[PDB]
């Protein structure tokens, strides 16, 4: 958690307001995390929920309300998402005055039913089901109507972690040259109702729970406007890093993951085959973003040998415009 919020947060006081606002006893609130939010698991009436707390120093209620609005739209459309749960006062977000001109921002979500995918389920059938689900999600996002500009989420190029010059040492000229060049290419891509919209923008296999065959997604903190094909490419980037079972031929794995995924996806949303040509640039963009995230997160002086080695490798990859995989995704055209 950001030091300025830590300085304000009196946990027991805020959690007592949470019990008044959501009707859950303190003994049924269990601390999970204090990263970008304070996160707790809540139990009530034999059901499980997740409480997240942030503060106006870090996020406006208007911005979080854009998340709430999108999740309600997906749920209404029949997509299984771990959705926000209204407080006793009917609210998706409860504001709790911090007594010094700010507010803590409380929200409660369903806990996704079931469990993470396990080894025996990591196969072509899973990849297909992920594609079916993602295709349904994209199709539903096409009908989402933003209620007012106040609640607008970020565009793809407004992402904080793409602001490399804010976080990366100023002498990494070639890094910035390559990142800028990549961003200027992507900025020429067409954005319309069938290519671009409000998406999750950070999918990993870990965002998906399985409850005997049925998928439910959770953790939607960073949704924003992006290309449909980039939302897919991000999932691929993340599974390339951390697949449930190791692979050895990266190109063959990537091509087969995408083949199976797109067979599902195509049942639920129509996306033009031209987009296949841009997967490798989207993968590159995610690598740039992570480089930014790492510099944002690290005190560079205090990092260990393993962190330094990671950073050096990322830096070389960006500088050389290295392909994240060499599979020709245009072979998967329909």
């Amino acid at each position: 958690m950001h030091k300025d919020v830590k300085a304000i947060y009196e946990e027991s006081k805020i959690l007592d307001e949470a019990t008044h606002l959501y009707g859950v006893q303190r003994s049924d609130i269990h601390f999970i995390a204090d990263a970008e939010n304070y996160v707790y698991e809540l139990k009530k009436d034999g059901e499980s929920f997740i409480l997240k707390i942030t503060h106006t120093i870090r996020r406006s209620p208007d911005y979080i309300l854009g998340e709430m609005e999108w999740l309600h739209h997906l749920a209404k459309g029949g997509l299984s998402v771990a959705k926000p749960i209204a407080s006793l006062n009917g609210r998706d977000i409860e504001q709790v005055d911090d007594g010094q001109g700010g507010s803590f921002l409380l929200r409660v979500y369903e806990k996704a039913p079931g469990h993470k995918v396990e080894e025996a389920d990591w196969n072509d059938e899973l990849f297909y089901a992920l594609g079916q689900y993602t295709g349904r999600m994209h199709k539903l996002t096409k009908s989402y109507q933003l209620s007012d500009p106040r609640y607008k989420r970020q565009e793809w190029d407004e992402e904080e972690q793409l602001k490399l010059r804010k976080y990366v040492p100023a002498d990494q000229t070639l890094v910035f040259e390559q990142a800028d060049r990549l961003m200027e290419k992507l900025a020429k891509l067409p954005k319309n109702q069938d290519t671009y919209g409000l998406v999750h923008a950070d999918l990993h296999h870990g965002n998906f729970h399985w409850d005997q065959g049925k998928i439910t997604t959770f953790d939607f903190d960073d949704i924003g406007y992006n290309w449909f094909m980039n939302d897919i490419s991000i999932l691929l980037y993340n599974v390339l890093w951390y697949p449930v079972i190791p692979y050895e031929d990266k190109a063959a794995f990537a091509g087969n993951f995408m083949k199976q995924f797109l067979k599902g996806y195509r049942e639920e949303n129509e996306l033009g085959d031209e987009w296949l040509a841009y997967i490798p640039d989207f993968l590159r963009l995610r690598h740039v973003l992570i480089y930014g995230l790492l510099h944002q997160a690290f005190d560079l002086a205090t990092i260990g040998d393993e962190e330094k080695a990671m950073l050096a490798s990322f830096r070389s990859d960006i500088e050389q415009a290295a392909p994240i995989t060499t599979f020709d995704f245009t072979k998967l055209s329909q």
